[PDB]
């Protein structure tokens, strides 16, 4: 399968700042981040556990796993993540 799915998440924080959760400032609309299924900011070209093929598929270890924006909130409990918007990419099909 392909590790091309990701989410664009806009949120506010009760504690900490956007950088603490590897997000970027989007003042005056909070923070924005692009995550993989593990609820962590995307760190490669795709959301594989490791490298992917030319299409973003057949990645080493398959795709990062988890419950998406819900996991982003969960793992960042200490910051109090207030979700505003979530967009699933690829959006169109």
């Amino acid at each position: 399968e392909c590790c091309t799915s990701r989410e664009l998440v806009e949120f506010k924080m009760d504690r900490g700042d956007c950088e603490a959760v590897r997000a970027i400032e989007n003042y005056p609309n909070g923070c924005e981040v692009t995550i993989c299924a593990d609820g962590v900011a995307q760190l490669g070209a795709y959301c594989g556990q490791g490298p992917c093929n030319i299409f973003g598929c057949n990645c080493d270890g398959g795709c990062l796993s988890g419950d998406w924006s819900q996991e982003f909130v969960r793992r960042n409990q200490q910051y109090g993540i207030q979700i505003i918007k979530v967009t699933r990419l690829p959006f169109w099909r």
